[PDB]
């Protein structure tokens, strides 16, 4: 992903 979470604006991190 970005840093934990794989979304395209990373969420629920």
């Amino acid at each position: 992903x970005c840093d934990v979470c794989c979304n395209p604006a990373c969420a629920x991190c």
